[PDB]
């Protein structure tokens, strides 16, 4: 089996992308963050604390003729930007771009915290790191990737998001024309849960390229690319008038700036990341100050390769047995 399913921005930042999920009998839709660097699948829903509910899509399991409450079960997340959710289980069939798992544990929340709230474009996260960092207890569960994995032709799912425009999520299969060139694949280690990885090195717009190990993960869920302090400082010291702001919270650069572009490497492959791609607009409606998309790590704890470093790639998710991730231009 395959699946195919459009992912979209949520606004014209690309804060996030949201994909269309079919939920039990019959389809509820709701539209999902796919997250890369977590492993729930969790939606807004009838139990959702009703003042915690502003615009979502609600999934209600009473209206599913194939839902299933799994006694005991509950589950409690808090993602790397202090946001958090909590609830309990049901299984249910859950269809992503025309393909079906049966059984899914859908994590239905009961309370989530105010980001999540105020986003009303987001009704849940579907997870695709690794089932071992699910919140479900006692008996923790498996991933609708890794659920769908033994059916699908090929244990695989691609991402490939558009820049301010919609892009797509495969599974099963690599779509030859979705990209340019060869793809390189590079070693996953799956020790913290998720897809991590090591860049050989990066340059900033047309400078030489620095040949340095940078491990970090592929994270769909993260909006921004973090990575070591020394890094970043290199990147917007080729900015005039760019600084680190304590008080807004990371660097800012003049809107008047042109950025440069950043290449990051894959093996001995080069991704180049274009520099409009690291433009996320003034820090507030009408300032001249910019925020940056390009990120100090520091503190963090990890290096993470988000959304401005992974909608330049066509990116696989390879889920053999020995995982892999690849990466080509487009």
């Amino acid at each position: 089996s395959t699946g195919s399913a459009t992912t979209t921005p949520i606004d014209s930042l690309d804060d996030a992308y949201i994909t269309p999920v079919q939920i039990g009998t019959p389809a509820q839709t709701l539209n999902l963050d796919f997250d890369t660097g977590s492993s729930d699948l969790w939606v807004f829903s009838s139990e959702t604390t009703a003042s915690e509910v502003d615009g979502q899509t609600i999934y209600t399991p009473s209206k599913s003729t194939t839902a299933k409450l799994l006694s005991g079960a509950t589950w409690s997340i808090s993602y790397g930007d202090g946001s958090s959710s909590s609830g309990d289980v049901y299984t249910d069939t859950v269809s992503v771009g025309g393909l079906t798992v049966t059984g899914q544990a859908v994590e239905s929340a009961k309370k989530v915290s105010s980001s999540f709230t105020e986003d009303s474009t987001i009704d849940g996260l579907l997870g695709l790191a690794f089932s071992t960092l699910n919140t479900v207890s006692p008996t923790q569960q498996k991933t609708f990737f890794d659920n769908a994995k033994a059916s699908l032709d090929s244990p695989v799912f691609t991402a490939d998001l558009g820049y301010h425009a919609p892009g797509t999520y495969n599974f099963g299969f690599i779509d030859t024309t979705a990209y340019t060139g060869s793809i390189t694949y590079t070693a996953v280690s799956t020790k913290q849960g998720f897809w991590e990885w090591t860049s050989t090195g990066y340059a900033v717009g047309s400078g030489t390229f620095k040949s340095t190990s940078i491990d970090g993960i592929a994270d769909t869920g993260t909006t921004l690319l973090y990575l070591p302090a020394t890094v970043v400082s290199a990147y917007w010291a080729q900015v005039s008038g760019a600084k680190s702001s304590s008080s807004v919270g990371g660097y800012v650069f003049p809107c008047s700036a042109t950025l440069p572009s950043f290449t990051f490497g894959v093996g001995s492959a080069r991704i180049v990341i274009p520099g409009d791609y690291i433009d996320f607009g003034p820090i507030s409606t009408g300032s001249s100050s910019c925020f940056g998309g390009i990120q100090s790590s520091a503190g963090i704890g990890i290096n993470i390769f988000g959304d401005v470093a992974l909608k330049a790639a066509f990116v696989v998710f390879n889920g053999a047995t020995t995982p892999t991730l690849g990466f080509a231009s487009k």
